[PDB]
RNA sequence: UGCUUCACGUAGGCCUUGGAGCCGUACAUGGUUGUAACAAGCCUAAGUUUGAAAGGUAAAAACAAC
RNA sequence: GCAUGUACGGCUCCAAGGCCUACGUGAAGCA
C-alpha cells in the first residue's frame, strides 16, 4: 500500500526534521569552517564496534570541532573522521533543505503523492516553491548514496561473518534468507528512489528509539524476530543510541573537570603556625598507608584508603580569574603581557633588522621556531658584545634592543586562543592608553590578584560589572574607572598633589613612599639598625652552619647557597677592606667581579674537583683576582672537594662577624651603613624625577573596586558592627557561603584542630597567632571563588544551573580522625548526588509564561549530557499537570521514570496520529466534490459512524490533541472516537492488502 | 518460556583531565655602584572562620653609570 | 655538587571522567 508508505515516511521525516532543528536555530558558522586549532589524536578503533555515525552526531562533532573554544586541549577521533566532518560541514544546509523539503512534499493530504524520482521532481504546480536546483539536489543525493552503500557494505560483511564462526542447520536457513534481501533493494531505480533508502534517510536523522518504532511499524509480518532480527537493525546502526553522551568536545566541561581536580586536594600552605596542622597530616597518611599495605581484598583497601588526604604544594589562582575575564569577552582595550616564545624571539629579530646580516641564509625548510635560533647560535651570533663596537648611534639603538630581550614578557591584544598569562609574584601586568594635552601615553599598570577577583566576585553575583558611583551616583564599568585611575594618578604626578585621597582612597595605599614621605637633607645612620643587621645575619649563618652539620655533608646537600655564602663572605670583606683604602667606585668595579668573570668563577666552584690543576683556575683564582680573592688564597691551596673551603669560610664568617659586634660607636656609623647599605628616607630634591618615573608605571591597590551597593552589604556590615578588624573579604566569604559551597579550611578547623595542642605564647595565646588565621582564611575565600567559576561552566556546558545543596560539617567530639576525607570532601562524590532542575511552560519560543507554576525535578548529573539537551519539556509539564504522578520514597518527581512514561505515551500517540491521517487521508481522497461544495472537520464527521456518542466539538478536541500530541490521559469520549476510527478502517479493509 | 529499554555492580581494554615523586630535553634570567617596596610574600592581635589600621622585613615592576 | 621561570616527552603511583566490550542483577512496558 502506498498510502501507508507515504504516512511513514511523512512522520518519520517531520520527527526528523523537528529533532535536526531544536539542535541548530541560527547561523552556527554553517558552511564557514576553517579547520581545527586542537590537537587531534588519531586513537584506535574498538573491536566489535559497529561503524558508521548518525546525522546527529555528524552536526554535533561538526558544531563542536570547527567553533574556535578547542584551541589546543588535545581531543580524541576516529581513523578518517576530519574529512568526512568537513564534507557535511561543507554541504550541512542543502541537507536541512533536503529534509525539509522530502517532509513536506511527504505530508501531504490533496492529491496523494506518488513515487520521488532521481530528480526529486518539486515542480510545476505541485510544489512551485523550487527550494533546490539540480546540482544542489545531486550533490545532496550523492552523499546520502554514498552513506547508503557504505551501511549495505559494512552490513553485509558482518552478517557474511557469521556463516563462518560455527552454527548450526537453525543459523544456516536464517542468514541465507537476509542475505539476499539486504544485498537485493538498491538506491537507483527508473528515476525513482527506493521506499528503503528513503526510510534509511529519515532513519540516519533520529534517535534510536523513534527509529526502532517507525522500523517495527514499517512491516506487520508476524511481530516476531524480523528476519533474524538484522533487516529490522539494518536501519537502527544510525540514529544516534541515546543515553551516550555528546558533550566529549564540549571544552567548557573541560575546565569545570580541571577545576575540581584541582579543588579535589589539600593546600600544603608555607605558614610557620601551621606546622602542626601537616606533622598531624603526615602522620595520619603514613600510618594509614601501612594500614592499606596489608589488606586482602579490594573493598576493605578501598574502605583503609578513604582517609589518605592528597596535597599539592601549590595554587593558581590568578590564572583562572584571567581565565574567566577572557572568556567572556572581556578586557578588550588593554593589552595583556604574555610569556614569551621561541616564535615571538625569532620575529622580533626578523622585524628588528638585526639578522639582515645573514647573507639571507633562507632557513625556511626548518619551518619551526627555536631552530633558526639554534642555526644562529652556532653561527656566532651574541648580540651581547654590540655595546661598544659602534660609533655613538649604537647606544641609542643596541642598548634598547637588549633591554627588549632581556625582558620575558610580550605585550599583546587580548584574544580568546591566547592563555599564557603572565603571573610574576601573584600579580599581571595591563598596559593602557591616557590622552593628556592630545598625546596618547602609554601607561604601565601592575594589577594585584585582588583586584581581580572582587571583579570577578561582582560580575558573577550581580551579573553586570557596573559600580554606582558614591558621588554624583551613575553606573560606571569596571573596564572603565582602571583608565581614569590611570589619567588622575599621571595628573596628580605633574602637578604634584600627594596628600589627598586620589578616589576617597586614603592617599597612602597610592603614592610610594618616595613620594608622599621625603625629607630635605640627608638622614643620619642610626646605630641600632646596623646592629640588628648584623645580629640576623650571624643568625641566618649560625643556623644554617648547625643545620649543615646533620645531613653528614658527603658531597650532597645544597651547594648553591655554599657557594654564595663563600661568595658573599669574601664580597664584604674586600668592601670593608676598600672603604678604608678609600677607592672610588670605578677603582672597586674593576678590582671585583663583572658578569663574565663571576660566571667562570661560578663553573670553577661548581666543579671544584675538575679544575684545580688546569691553568684557567690559576690564572683566575691567583693571577688576575689577586686583591680580591685574598681571605682565601691560603685555604684554597691546602685544600679539596669545596667542602672544606665552606667550613672555612663560614668559620672566617662568623669570626668576622663576632669581631664587629664592639667596633660600632656613633663616630664610625657612616662606614658600617656603607658597608652593610642602609640608607636613609628618599629627597625632596629628587620628588619630580621619581614622580616622571612612576607616572606610567604604577600599580593598582586592591581598594578600587568598592562593594557597598551589593545586595545585601548593608545587613552585613550592620549585623558584626564590632568586629573591629573585619574587611571587605569576609563579605565575599559570606555571600559564596550563603549560595554552597565547600573549602578545606572547613576540614582543617573541624576535623583536625581539636585534636592538637599548640605552642602558647607569653601571655597564653597559640603562638603565632594573627598569621595562621589569616592564612587559613585565605584559602577559604580563594577556594570558593573557584567553586563559583567552576559552576559557571557547567552552565556553559549544560545550560542548566548547577543547584545543590552541600551538607555542613560537625566539630570533632573525639581523639581519631573518624570521618574519612575522601567521604567527607564532596568533590569526590558529585557525580553521584541528584542535582535540581526547574521546569516551566515554555508555551512558544522563548517565553516563560509569568503567574505559571514551576516545578522541580531532580536528576542524576551523569543525564545532563546524554538525555537532558534537547529534551522538549513540554512533554514533562503536559505530564505533570494533565496526569496525577505520585511522588516516590523521598517525593521529588524524579527525571527518570517520567522519562518512561512520557515515552509510553509518546508511542501511543505516535500510533494515534498515524490511524488519524491514514483515515482522513482515505475520507479526503474520495469527497473531494462533496468537501469542495472548519468545513474539513465537518465533512469528516458526516462521514463516521457516528449517533449520539460525539458531536463535532468532540471530534474537533480529539484531532487537535492527537495533531499536537498534547499528553493525556485516556479519558472516556476518546475511546469511543478510536472505536469508531478502528470500525472505519476495518470496513474498508484500507491495512490488510500486502 | 522469554523480549527490548533504563540503572547498579564485576573484569578488561582505549583515550582525556587533577595531584605527588624520579627524571630527562630546550630556552631565558644570574656581575659591581647609586635611585627604586604603591603591587605580592614573610613575622607580630583572638582555642575556632575579625585579610581594617600600625611596627619590621622584603627588590616584583622601573631610572642612570661599567 | 646550581637556583627560579617557561614549554615538551617519558617512567611511576593514586585518583576522577568519556567510549567500547563480556557476565550478573533491580525496575517499566511487550509477546
Ligand atoms: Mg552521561
Ligand atoms: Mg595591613
Amino acid at each position: 500500500p502506498q498510502h501507508h508508505y507515504n504516512t511513514l515516511l511523512a512522520m518519520a521525516f517531520t520527527k526528523a526534521h523537528k529533532v535536526y532543528s531544536d539542535i541548530r536555530g541560527k547561523v552556527e558558522i554553517d558552511a564557514a569552517q576553517y579547520e581545527t586549532k586542537a590537537k587531534l589524536i588519531e586513537v584506535e578503533y574498538g573491536k566489535d564496534e559497529t561503524r558508521g555515525l548518525s546525522g546527529l552526531e555528524y552536526l554535533m562533532m561538526s558544531k563542536h570541532l570547527f567553533s574556535g573554544k578547542n584551541s589546543n586541549i588535545k581531543l580524541a577521533v576516529k581513523k578518517g573522521e576530519t574529512e568526512i566532518l568537513k564534507e557535511y560541514a561543507l554541504n550541512e544546509k542543502l541537507i536541512y533543505t533536503v529534509l525539509d523539503e522530502l517532509r513536506n512534499f511527504h505530508s501531504h493530504i490533496f492529491h496523494e503523492p506518488g513515487p520521488v524520482s532521481f530528480k526529486n521532481l518539486y515542480g510545476d504546480e505541485y510544489k512551485p516553491e523550487k527550494k533546490l536546483t539540480e546540482e544542489e539536489w545531486a550533490i545532496a543525493r550523492d552523499w546520502f548514496v554514498n552513506r547508503f552503500n557504505d551501511a549495505k557494505e559494512h552490513k553485509l560483511k558482518t552478517l557474511a561473518k557469521v556463516l563462518e564462526r560455527e552454527g548450526t542447520t537453525e543459523e544456516k536457513e536464517d542468514a541465507e534468507k537476509v542475505i539476499k534481501t539486504i544485498s537485493g533493494y538498491s538506491f537507483e531505480y527508473n528515476n525513482c528512489i527506493s521506499r528503503e533508502a528513503l526510510l534509511f534517510i529519515a532513519c540516519m536523522f533520529l534517535r534510536k528509539s523513534d527509529a526502532a518504532y517507525f522500523t517495527k511499524k514499517w512491516t506487520g509480518m508476524k511481530k516476531a524476530e524480523g528476519v533474524f532480527k538484522s533487516t529490522q537493525s539494518f536501519f537502527t546502526d544510525n540514529a544516534l543510541k541515546e543515553s551516550k553522551s555528546i558533550l566529549t568536545l564540549n571544552a567548557d566541561l573541560y575546565k569545570y573537570r580541571q577545576i575540581l581536580g584541582v579543588l579535589s586536594t589539600m593546600p600544603a600552605m608555607k605558614t610557620d603556625s601551621l606546622k602542626p596542622f601537616y606533622d598531624f597530616i603526615k602522620i595520619n597518611n603514613d600510618s594509614y598507608s601501612e594500614k592499606a599495605e596489608k589488606a586482602r581484598s579490594k573493598e576493605e583497601k578501598e574502605k583503609i584508603q578513604a582517609f589518605i588526604i592528597p596535597q599539592r604544594k601549590s595554587s593558581n589562582y590568578t590564572y583562572w580569574f584571567m581565565k574567566y575575564l577572557n572568556d567572556n569577552k572581556l578586557l578588550d582595550g588593554f593589552r595583556i603581557a604574555y610569556y614569551k616564545t621561541p616564535e615571538d624571539r625569532f620575529m622580533y629579530l626578523i622585524h628588528n633588522g638585526l639578522i639582515s646580516q645573514d647573507d639571507l641564509e633562507n632557513i625556511e625548510d626548518f619551518k619551526t621556531p627555536d631552530e633558526k635560533l639554534k642555526y644562529l647560535r652556532e653561527k656566532g651570533f651574541n648580540l651581547k658584545l654590540k655595546m661598544k663596537q659602534a660609533v655613538g648611534d649604537e647606544k641609542k639603538s643596541l642598548t634598547e634592543i637588549y633591554k627588549e630581550t632581556q625582558r620575558n614578557f610580550v605585550f599583546k591584544v587580548p584574544t580568546i586562543e591566547n592563555d599564557n598569562f603572565c603571573v610574576k609574584k601573584l600579580n599581571v601586568f595591563f598596559q593602557t592608553d591616557i590622552e593628556f594635552n592630545g598625546q596618547k601615553i602609554s601607561v604601565q599598570l601592575s594589577v594585584s590578584p585582588d583586584f581581580l577577583m572582587k571583579w570577578v566576585f561582582v560580575l558573577l553575583i550581580t551579573g553586570e560589572d557596573s559600580i554606582k558611583n558614591a558621588i554624583t551616583e551613575k553606573k560606571e564599568k569596571i573596564k572603565d574607572i582602571l583608565k581614569k585611575y590611570a589619567e588622575e594618578y599621571y595628573n596628580r604626578c605633574i602637578t604634584s598633589n600627594f596628600n589627598e585621597p586620589l578616589m576617597g582612597l586614603e592617599a597612602s595605599k597610592v603614592f610610594p613612599s618616595s613620594l608622599t614621605s621625603t625629607v630635605e637633607i640627608d638622614e643620619k645612620i642610626d646605630k641600632d639598625k646596623i646592629l640588628m643587621r648584623i645580629s640576623e645575619k650571624y643568625n641566618e649563618l649560625t643556623k644554617f652552619d648547625e643545620e649543615n652539620k646533620s645531613r653528614k655533608a658527603p658531597w650532597r646537600f645544597a651547594s648553591k647557597r655554599k657557594i654564595d655564602i663563600i661568595l658573599d663572605y669574601v664580597h664584604l670583606v674586600y668592601s670593608d677592606r676598600a672603604f678604608d683604602e678609600k677607592k672610588s667606585v670605578d677603582a672597586m668595579r674593576h678590582e671585583a667581579l663583572n658578569d663574565m668573570e663571576y660566571m667562570d668563577t661560578f663553573e670553577y666552584l661548581r666543579y671544584y674537583g675538575r679544575y684545580r690543576e688546569t691553568e684557567e683556575f690559576k690564572k683566575i683564582f691567583f693571577e688576575d683576582k689577586k686583591l680580591y680573592f685574598s681571605p682565601i688564597l691560603k685555604a684554597m691551596k691546602q685544600l679539596d672537594s669545596l667542602e672544606g673551603v665552606f667550613n672555612f669560610a663560614i668559620t672566617g664568617f662568623l669570626n668576622y662577624l663576632k669581631g664587629i659586634q664592639s667596633k660600632v660607636t656613633d663616630e664610625n656609623t657612616n662606614k658600617y651603613g656603607k658597608v652593610f647599605k642602609v640608607t636613609g628616607k628618599s629627597l625632596t630634591s629628587k620628588i619630580g624625577h621619581h614622580s616622571e618615573m612612576f607616572s606610567v608605571n604604577h600599580c593598582v591597590p586592591q581598594e578600587l573596586i568598592k562593594l557597598n551597593d551589593i545586595k545585601g552589604y548593608m545587613k552585613w556590615k550592620h549585623e558584626t558592627k564590632d568586629k573591629l578588624w573585619i574587611s571587605d573579604f569576609a563579605f565575599i566569604r559570606n555571600v559564596l557561603e550563603s549560595r554552597g559551597g565547600f573549602s578545606n579550611t572547613d576540614y582543617l578547623m573541624k576535623e583536625v584542630m581539636p585534636l592538637i595542642t599548640f605552642e602558647k605564647n607569653e601571655k597564653g595565646s597559640i603562638k603565632g597567632n594573627t598569621q595562621m588565621f589569616v592564612a587559613l582564611s585565605r584559602n577559604k575565600t580563594n577556594e570558593l571563588m573557584l567553586w563559583e567559576i567552576g559552576k559557571y561552566y557547567w552552565k556553559e556546558a549544560t545550560g542548566s544551573e548547577f543547584s545543590r545543596l552541600f551538607k555542613g560539617l560537625e566539630k570533632n567530639t573525639g581523639n581519631k580522625i573518624t570521618k574519612a576525607y575522601r567521604f567527607t570532601n564532596p568533590y569526590y562524590t558529585i557525580y553521584q548526588e541528584d542535582l535540581d532542575i526547574k521546569i516551566q511552560r515554555k508555551d512558544k519560543k522563548g517565553k516563560v509564561i509569568v503567574n505559571s507554576p514551576v516545578y522541580t525535578i531532580k536528576i542524576k548529573p551523569k543525564k545532563f549530557d546524554d538525555e537532558y539537551q534537547y529534551y522538549e519539556q513540554e512533554h514533562i509539564v503536559d505530564y505533570i499537570e494533565n496526569y496525577e504522578p505520585k511522588k516516590g520514597i523521598d517525593g521529588h518527581w524524579h527525571f527518570e521514570e517520567l522519562n518512561k512514561k512520557i515515552k509510553d505515551e509518546l508511542a501511543r500517540y505516535l500510533d494515534d496520529i498515524y490511524l488519524l491521517m491514514t483515515v482522513e487521508k482515505h475520507i479526503v481522497q474520495k469527497d473531494f466534490d462533496k468537501y469542495a461544495s472548519i468545513a474539513l472537520n465537518k465533512v469528516i464527521f458526516d462521514a463516521l459512524k457516528h449517533k449520539g456518542s460525539f458531536s463535532a466539538d468532540d471530534l474537533n478536541i480529539y484531532r487537535i490533541n492527537v495533531l499536537h500530541q498534547i499528553l493525556q490521559p485516556k479519558r472516556e469520549k476518546y475511546i469511543i472516537i478510536r472505536k469508531s476510527l478502528i470500525e472505519y478502517c476495518a470496513e474498508n479493509k484500507l491495512l490488510k492488502t500486502m
